[PDB]
């Protein structure tokens, strides 16, 4: 009966650890818990505004896989098509190891490799990673200025660091995975998203860019977490300061467009994504995804020994990973409230979203923290999955 | 105390097992055993003519492997050099497994690796082999009218049957080595043998195509083994019937040249090629390999596990590898007398030599019988190594 949502919000806007918070839970697709709490930015102490715009970062891959799932769907590719039918610079990979040894690949990249990090790339954060001083020397991702197609020419000549297929690592294939989808089909991931699923959705809001009238609604991003710096060695301090993101993250690039990060949303643009995930369908009945694709999709795909799913060795227990993200397969292993089978992913903002379907619910938290030391988005969840029956 | 030597020769002429039998026991570069037994051939009984002439098949890889080691140590290469810096056909060489798996080699092959048969190469005659089909096909060993320049074009296409430096099989390693010398040299292999090793230990009658004088001195061979015929699934009969050489084994061609095999020879020119081994010299004092080189060549290289060293499976007992062939590291495990360090090898056709040095002993057995079911060189060293210290 408290509301255990608002009262977790409020403590974290109270003790100075996030600028501003919005929450909704959907249950059979109709609010059934929402709210907000905070501002805009602590600086003016501007209320959230109606309609507020967030980085969502990697909460951008669930959109982009699920696209890579429609073009299957339609016959554009395969998952075990090799990505080097379709960009033959990712034809002859290499593969670097913690002893400073290289040899070819063993097995060649294909498109479910992309879908579920198993191609041996990495990303220019991983601290401890062989190549991703590599990665930030090339500035894959701190220079967002650059093109899409041209990011991806430097990547594919660097080395992976492991056979693919062999291991797991989260990574930058989200982002092979959108360039692989403008050379299978000839056109742009962003024209793409906007019509096969943005427009359907009604998710008018986002995008790579932000709209006309969006200045005034982008929330301001605090923290101090890099994702193209040299790896943090210790958790940056959680500080409520403004983030720099260089240009990183432009928001007015009509060019800009990427898989693993970069899209712009809301937090009712997000949660039509989510209920949509529960179904495969418009709210009007419309099919985006077959359920037979859609079960695919959700299936748990890679498991884990144990130490389980890690990234940069922070635990993801009890979750398995499928073509979308995370999935829930053991509450006996789970750190927080969740039912078996529960999915979704979140952003390195502290953007997070589920969806149980043994509950038909959905719920999606906002907020703009690059670095969080405290796990909002899992809080959210359990208090919300503590407030059900 | 008895001349074991010439029991087993005679008892083996006598069974009709072999037509006839020449060999020689050195010990400090005299002869101190002698004989032959038997005819030239069964079919005119003609006695075994002055210096008679052998196919002595693999017994080629030591002098090839000799020749390499003094390229070595004039500074044409070394054990290390990559054989891809001389033919670039042997850039990006692939392995093929029992398993109808193929992928890229995670090694560069090596001179060493050559000389150790640990590059991954086979044999058209290796039974149960993932590739020797594929050897048969492109008609390597049976072509032998084929410039080794060419046929080693066509190996290069071919996949290895494990990763170099990572195993060992018996192979067409040295026919490799013979053709990289060449690249490496720019001068042909059988020119370089002529000059190094044979002119200065006056192995007059020894090369590529019979001497002027030698047709009638041609030892005729039998025996039903093919070394380029589908595998046999059990050992060839033992029938003293004149062996059908096909085109594999020219007399009189020019440019014939290999590095496993192809060689004729006589007793006498083999043992001055195995009394040299002893310290490297000329009988005169010339030094062909310097004693530290010599010692590198020698010391025992390919460690075998359990089931040791085997070839079609049959088994090499107490032997490791070296750079020139076996070498005795176990008396303890040897199937026939011998003593720690004793090294040589031996020919398809039975003929069979070895090197003691702790009794600075050479000794060779030369006859012509393919498919051999009786080991008519182990008996003869284990008859000498009775009859001495």
């Amino acid at each position: 009966m408290p509301d255990l949502l608002t009262n977790v919000a409020e403590n974290y806007v109270n003790q100075d650890l996030f600028a501003g918070i919005e929450w909704r839970i959907d249950q059979d697709g109709k609010p059934i818990f929402q709210g907000c709490a905070g501002v805009k930015d602590i600086e003016t102490r501007t209320f959230i505004p109606k309609n507020a715009i967030y980085r969502i970062y990697s909460m951008t891959k669930p959109i982009v896989s699920f696209l890579a799932m429609m073009l299957i769907e339609r016959g554009v590719f395969r998952l075990s098509s090799p990505i080097q039918n379709f960009d033959p610079r990712f034809k002859s990979m290499k593969v670097i190891d913690q002893h400073a040894h290289i040899e070819p690949a063993t097995a060649l990249i294909t498109i479910e490799h992309l879908l579920t990090h198993q191609a041996g790339f990495s990303y220019d954060w991983s601290l401890g990673c062989p190549i991703s001083a590599h990665y930030r020397d090339a500035q894959l991702i701190e220079d967002g200025g650059r093109d899409l197609t041209d990011m991806m020419g430097v990547l594919a000549e660097l080395p992976l660091v492991f056979h693919p297929g062999t291991q797991w690592k989260y990574s930058i294939s989200t982002d092979v995975l959108a360039h692989i989808i403008e050379c299978a089909t000839g056109e742009r991931v962003d024209d793409l998203l906007q019509r096969l699923i943005f427009d359907p959705l009604d998710m008018q809001d986002t995008g790579f860019s932000l709209p006309l009238d969006g200045a005034s609604r982008l929330m301001e991003v605090y923290g101090m977490r890099s994702l193209h710096g040299l790896p943090a060695l210790k958790p940056a301090p959680h500080v409520l300061v403004p983030a720099d993101l260089g240009s990183s993250h432009p928001t007015d690039d009509p060019d800009f467009r990427r898989g693993g990060h970069g899209l712009y949303s809301t937090l009712d643009d997000y949660m039509a994504f989510a209920n949509m995930l529960l179904s495969g369908q418009t709210p009007e009945g419309e099919t985006l995804l077959s359920p037979a694709v859609l079960k695919l999709a959700l299936a748990p795909r890679v498991h884990f020994g144990a130490r389980g799913m890690r990234i940069n060795d922070e635990p993801f227990a009890g979750y398995s990973w499928n073509l979308l993200g995370r999935v829930m397969t053991d509450v006996g292993a789970a750190a927080y409230a969740t039912h078996l089978g529960e999915f979704g992913w979140s952003g390195a903002a502290a953007t997070y979203f589920w969806v149980d379907p043994t509950k038909n619910m959905t719920g999606c938290v906002m907020t703009q923290f690059l670095g969080s030391q405290h796990p909002i988005g899992s809080d959210m969840q359990a208090a919300a999955m503590s407030m059900l029956g």
